[PDB]
C-alpha cells in the first residue's frame, strides 16, 4: 500500500536548528525554533525556498538528535540557534506517506522491510518533509515525505 523508492538526495542551502531533544519537548521546540527560521527570513526580505523538514536520529524513548529547518535559496544568514547548512545528501529509501501525521509508523514498517529486501543497511537517521500544513489542511490529505537514510556496506 506504499510505493517506496531509492533516491539520491542533492543537497540545497538551508536555515537550520540543530539540537538534542526528548518527547514531551519536541512540540515546542518546533514551534518556537520554525517560527524563529521564519522571521529570521522575514527580517532579511527573504522566504523559504522549499517546504519545512525535519531529520531525527536516536531513540524517541531518549534524548534524540532533531535537526529541522527551511530550504532557502542561499546568501541568508544565522542568527542565534539558527544556522546555515544543507538539506540531506546521500541514498535513501523514500516514500510519500498521506495521513495523521500519528499513524505513520505504518511507511516506516513499509520502509524498513523495503531496506532489507534491496541489500541496504540504515543509517538510522530518518528525513521527514512536510509537504502540507497540518493546521490548513485535513488529515486524510496531509502530506509527509518520510525518507530512511542509507549506508553503503
Amino acid at each position: 500500500q506504499f510505493v517506496c523508492e531509492l533516491k539520491e538526495l542533492a543537497p540545497v542551502p538551508a536555515l537550520l536548528i540543530r539540537t538534542q531533544t526528548t518527547m514531551s519537548e519536541l512540540g515546542s521546540l518546533f514551534e518556537a525554533g520554525y517560527h524563529d527560521i521564519l522571521q529570521l527570513l522575514a527580517g532579511q526580505g527573504k522566504s523559504p525556498s522549499g517546504p519545512p523538514f525535519a531529520r531525527y536520529f536516536g531513540m524517541s524513548a531518549g534524548t534524540f538528535e532533531v535537526e529541522f529547518g527551511f530550504p532557502v535559496e542561499g546568501g541568508v544568514e544565522g542568527s542565534g540557534r539558527v544556522v546555515t547548512g544543507l538539506t540531506p545528501s546521500g541514498k535513501a529509501a523514500s516514500s510519500l506517506y498521506i495521513g495523521p501525521y500519528g499513524e505513520i509508523e505504518a511507511v516506516y514498517d513499509a520502509l524498513m522491510k523495503w531496506v532489507d529486501d534491496n541489500g541496504f543497511d540504515l543509517s538510522g537517521e530518518a528525513y521527514e518533509i512536510y509537504l502540507d500544513n497540518p493546521a490548513e489542511t485535513a488529515p486524510d490529505q496531509l502530506r509527509t515525505r518520510v525518507s530512511l537514510m542509507l549506508h553503503e556496506s
